[PDB]
């Protein structure tokens, strides 16, 4: 069942003030505003389908249901005035990927980033996706671009974001997900993995130099992903775990999120040196 009309909170268009741009988001423009509380704000073009007018409402009603620390937070909407918007938990810190990209160790910056911060931020998703696979959501596209930073620092928070066949995240993807359209929690396990392996690589591409369809056809026949540099042990254990052919054998997030802390505790795990860019 989903939220009602009456149960999103409906703000009045004259509260809300756009502070500035921050892209182009899937369908209409994503801003920074306020109502004193800083927001996300999505919007949904005037020129637009019937079915996107239900598409867009149906977004509000699904992400004002999820109540977590680690999933982006509905403040609410203003659907009542035109073009119509949905307010978001702004998250300062932006997404995962590019941070990761922009803060890799360098030589000039050595220690801009340590293991646990890593481990953290996997242990804010797995936290949140135990709470969809507690709640029978299935996300379908778990990946770096779609988990934001709550900031740049030291106590950051990831959270996981927006929740909107050449568009079909493939590297992502286990096969009976590929191959069958089939999803599952199990889905979002494998997509997890992956995940983990977009942190620990300090965000590059899945699959370094395999297109989308040499990696259909490489995952397919069992081909996985090496360890990413420096990558401990334990870390990469819970990679191939969440990447079992058979999505029985992969496990859910309760024991992946044990895992993670499990490896929190290690002192040989955090104490490793992240590779250095040169």
């Amino acid at each position: 069942k989903t939220s009602s009309i009456s149960d999103l909170k409906e703000v009045p268009r004259k509260n809300i003030t756009l502070i500035r741009g921050l892209g182009h988001g899937a369908f209409g423009e994503v801003y920074e505003g306020q109502v004193p509380l800083q927001v996300a704000v999505k919007t949904l073009p005037e020129v637009c389908s019937e079915q996107d007018e239900l598409d867009f409402l149906m977004e509000a009603l699904i992400i004002s249901k999820l109540n977590h620390q680690n999933i982006v937070r509905c403040i609410g909407v203003s659907l009542q005035s035109l073009p119509r918007f949905i307010l978001l938990e702004l998250m300062a810190g932006g997404d995962l990927k590019s941070f990761l990209r922009e803060t890799r160790p360098r030589p000039s910056q050595p220690s801009s980033l340590a293991m646990l911060d890593l481990l953290h931020v996997a242990r804010d998703i797995a936290c949140g996706c135990q709470y969809l696979e507690e709640n029978h959501f299935i996300h379908r596209d778990i990946a770096a671009r779609n988990c934001l930073l709550t900031c740049p620092g030291p106590g950051r928070v990831a959270k996981i974001g927006d929740f909107g066949c050449a568009m079909l995240p493939v590297k992502w993807m286990p096969p009976e997900a590929f191959m069958e359209g089939i999803f599952t929690s199990k889905t979002d396990t494998w997509s997890f993995g992956v995940l983990l392996w977009e942190i620990f690589s300090l965000g590059y591409m899945p699959y370094p130099s395999k297109s989308n369809q040499e990696v259909l056809e490489f995952v397919t026949s069992g081909g996985r992903m090496d360890p990413p540099k420096n990558c401990p042990g334990p870390v990469y254990r819970i990679m191939t775990q969440c990447w079992q052919h058979q999505p029985e054998d992969r496990p859910n997030f309760a024991i992946i999120l044990e895992r993670i802390e499990y490896c929190t505790q290690d002192p040989d795990v955090i104490n490793t040196a992240l590779p250095i860019e040169y």
